[PDB]
């Protein structure tokens, strides 16, 4: 079928050697994947040891987590920008597929928040970076679809680096993703046309980047808290959003509100997010 | 979409008063759902408190995860058999949806028979229990799709309980369910044909009632072990099937064989391998 066609494929530059790596702790588990904290020995040029993540399938994986790991590899073999996390190999002529990619010092912006009590201007410049990535990856027509604080990571330096791009689709043909089955993107990071009628596009993303800003300037806060998922579907084609949250200018909520028009034409695009952050930044 | 329409169709004898239930420890997490202990007052006729379990999403739920708990709970509806998990209810109109089923004493049958050391016959019961409820299943015309020892719950008097119905299918018109994106269900217990063309049938479960077979006779062992799932396709295809484990006999081994046929005819049907079983038992 579709998938042993793939792994086919594959079984038949991007490949390193198992002997030269190293596992260790593990760093976090979720939806298709574990990752676990790792070293390589002599990576792509390298001298001596590099500190690493490494993903690779949980227990009694399924099909669908086997395609998922396999076209994260896919899409990040194609993407290189300073905001979207490095893929450097995989193992997989021996043993399970790994997939070895730059190690995040911070681990995930959701935990990194948490953590935290920052400054607006540090909030500000995160979600540009973010913007700046997405505003990269809509250019290579690619449709995230599951951008959250969870998904993102806070390397060296506090850099934000976009990540996860399992459930991430090529859009050049025809500038939307449908898919006929349910999705397994959280129901309150998507879009209101995401959710009804399984339509995925830049616009959705522009939407779970204003659920990714709210989720910023709450410090890693739960989306509409207290409010059971299967309400969403009302309380979206109702008209209802977030309300303002606490710590947040009346700009920034403004930009939340247009991430969530009902209307994707409506939205802004990256590139006028990266512009209005820009300018909340230098006032 | 279809998920918006069975949400606003539910919203519109099972429900119960979420004042009259109580919510205790996580017994576990995974695929769809997380499990709490629970005790629930006067339900259903039972005077006082009785002792349940819930399930209910997990946070940052997907329209796949809401999907799949409201099929277990239309599916739990349906069924009614000593060896099948017994629903009592489920609070849907205030908070998030919660389904209230039977407290399995003894939690899953993997952990039951990790935790032990049990007589072969003791064995044979278990599987053959199964068998009869599987029996039952497949006259109701429904491919169960998820079998495996993590879904089996042990009961008081160790009494088998068929569990995890997210995933069951209604086989009514075609005597075959077809899914055309990847399954949910772990590789190492789909039959060749779910596999590689994604068809579900009665056959296909009773492959996967081989592997579990496996399950039961290794005590809770890990099914290929140390084969990455990915191997599979080519593993299973060149024909390749688990070697007989320690502490099997010969006619026990045979039956798993039998289930794990190519062609799905050749297969035993739920009634061949419950006569098997207790032909075991009795000599
Ligand atoms: C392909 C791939 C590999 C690893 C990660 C990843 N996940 N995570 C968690 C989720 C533990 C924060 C990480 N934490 C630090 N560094 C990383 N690189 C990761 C993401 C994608
Ligand atoms: C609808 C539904 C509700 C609960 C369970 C269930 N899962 N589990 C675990 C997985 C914790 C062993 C249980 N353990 C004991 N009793 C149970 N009833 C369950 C399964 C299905």
């Amino acid at each position: 079928g579709p998938l042993s066609l793939s792994v086919d494929a594959f079984k038949i530059k991007w490949e390193f050697p198992r002997k030269n790596l190293v596992l260790g702790k593990t760093l976090g588990e979720g939806e298709f994947g574990k990752v676990v904290k790792a070293t390589a020995f002599h990576l792509k040029g390298r001298a001596g040891y590099t500190t690493v993540a490494v993903k690779m399938l949980k227990e009694n994986a399924s099909p669908s987590e086997l395609r998922d790991l396999l076209s994260e590899f896919n899409v990040l073999k194609q993407v290189n920008h300073p905001h979207v996390i490095k893929l450097y190999g995989a193992c997989s002529q021996d043993g399970p597929l790994l997939l070895i990619v730059e190690y995040a010092k911070y681990g995930s912006l959701r935990g990194f928040l948490r953590e935290s009590r920052l400054t607006m201007g540090d909030l500000i410049s995160f979600a540009w970076q973010i913007s700046q990535g997405m505003q990269y990856l809509a250019e290579m027509s690619l449709v995230h679809r599951d951008l959250a604080a969870r998904n993102i990571l806070v390397a060296e330096g506090r850099k934000m680096k976009i990540s996860d791009f399992g459930l991430s689709r090529d859009v050049y043909e025809e500038d939307s993703y449908v898919k006929r089955s349910q999705g397994r993107i959280p129901v309150k990071w998507m879009a209101i046309e995401s959710l009804f009628d399984h339509i995925y596009t830049t616009q959705s993303d522009v939407w779970s980047f204003g659920v990714l800003l709210w989720e910023i300037v709450t410090l890693g806060g739960n989306p509409y808290p207290g409010i059971p998922p299967e309400r969403l579907f009302n309380l979206l084609k109702t008209g209802h959003r977030m309300e303002r949250p606490d710590n947040c200018s009346e700009e920034m909520y403004r930009l939340m509100l247009q991430c969530w028009k009902q209307e994707p034409d409506k939205r802004p695009v990256f590139a006028d997010i990266s512009k209005d952050l820009e300018k909340m930044m230098v006032k």
